[PDB]
């Protein structure tokens, strides 16, 4: 690929996008490895893939390698008109324990560290193996023209909302404001007090492989 990132927290930046070989939970594994590969980038989005094998620590995420959209700090969720995103992705195998998910952090502190937030909003486009979101399911919700199983729970002091697609969504053009709006008016999410911290798409890897997730296209448009 045009660039290869194998070390933990390996990093690429370009065209207002970034990729992080974010192997944050790798110490939970008895064995394994993972790289992220930039296939191409332009202002209109990027193309990348990641290959990994992880064994051991069955219930612990080893990594969340991601492509992130860059944006200025200090954007209040209620000031954002649109958080549109498009992604096309596919795994080269069914038999992994992993998901494919957008990860979004918000915090009242606009300078919050990018590794967490006051709140976390996940959109799980797919779920492989028996992997489960944070918390417990609260029912099926209609957001952005689709149905999702909404899970809610706490990761430490961070409240986590995970919207789970009922079947894998290998290609998706979404309006992430819809999910924030849903949460603001149905789950008491204080959107007017929160700032966008990160906006990422990637895969949480638990166990399995060697497996490859290919992102044919990833773009986001925040305005
Ligand atoms: O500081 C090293 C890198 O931190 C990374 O964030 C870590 C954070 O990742 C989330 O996905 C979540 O699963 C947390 O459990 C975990 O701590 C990363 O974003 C980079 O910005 C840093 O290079």
């Amino acid at each position: 690929q045009q660039v290869t990132l194998c070390e933990q927290y390996g990093y690429w930046s370009g065209n207002g996008y970034e990729i992080n070989n974010n192997l944050w939970g790798r110490d939970s594994a008895t064995s394994g490895w993972q790289c992220s590969y930039l296939d191409g980038s332009s202002d209109s989005g990027i193309q990348w893939h990641t290959t990994w094998e992880w064994q051991g620590g069955q219930h612990d995420v080893k990594s969340y390698v991601y492509s992130g959209k860059q944006f200025p700090r200090g954007q209040r969720i209620t000031s954002i008109n649109s958080m549109q995103t498009s992604v096309s992705w596919y795994y080269d195998t069914t038999n992994v324990r992993a998901n494919v998910a957008y990860d979004i952090f918000t915090a009242a502190d606009p300078n919050h560290v990018n590794s967490s937030g006051d709140y976390e909003l996940m959109i799980w486009l797919a779920k492989y193996g028996d992997v489960q979101p944070i918390g417990s399911p609260v029912g099926t919700v209609h957001v952005n023209g689709r149905n999702w199983e909404l899970w809610i729970g706490m990761n430490g002091n961070m409240k986590v909302f995970s919207f789970i697609a009922p079947s894998p969504l290998n290609s998706w053009s979404g309006e992430v404001k819809e999910f924030f709006n849903y949460l603001q008016y149905n789950q008491g999410y204080p959107a007017g007090d929160q700032h966008l911290i990160v906006f990422q798409m990637g895969t949480e890897a638990f166990t399995g492989g060697p497996a490859t997730m290919t992102v044919s296209h990833f773009s986001a448009n925040i305005y």
